[PDB]
């Protein structure tokens, strides 16, 4: 099982309630995007972390071009100053 | 339960043998440092190339890990392997 992990910094103008709303609405994408298996997010100049579980590297791409994900980006991309993305298979 | 996450880029000269020993030694710290509950690492397939996630009981046990001599030892030996590093400590939530 693979992970889609991303790390974010919000723009200064974004309020605390807005950041909270951002993650709540993101997590709700589990209700719309079949590829998303689980999501967790957290707050520790990056401040926030999001981890999504996927069946495979293939299913990650299904999430990427899903119309709800594209829609989320269009509404919310303006919230972040900068973002890093990582896709990988956890191993020990 | 809290998460210790770090993301790294190795310096260009670092070999595949050095990289594997690096994660092999780091993963092995679970057996030495009680605070470390589990570890997984991965290489990005999409700057930063590698991901390491450590699970801890709480933020208190993270500090036990931080000053543990085996952890300090890992840092002294292996810190020269990485060009850049980001560290995050956070509680996962939904």
């Amino acid at each position: 099982a693979v992970k889609h992990l991303f790390v974010l910094k919000f723009k200064d103008e974004i309020t605390e309630a807005q950041k909270e709303e951002f993650f709540k609405t993101y997590v709700n994408l589990v209700n719309i995007i079949p590829a998303m298996k689980d999501v967790y997010w957290g707050k520790d100049g990056y401040t926030h972390i999001v981890e999504v579980t996927f069946e495979s590297v293939e299913t990650i791409q299904d999430y990427i071009i899903h119309p709800a994900h594209v829609g989320f980006g269009d509404v919310y991309r303006s919230f972040w100053e900068k973002l890093l993305i990582f896709d990988y298979t956890p191993r020990k």
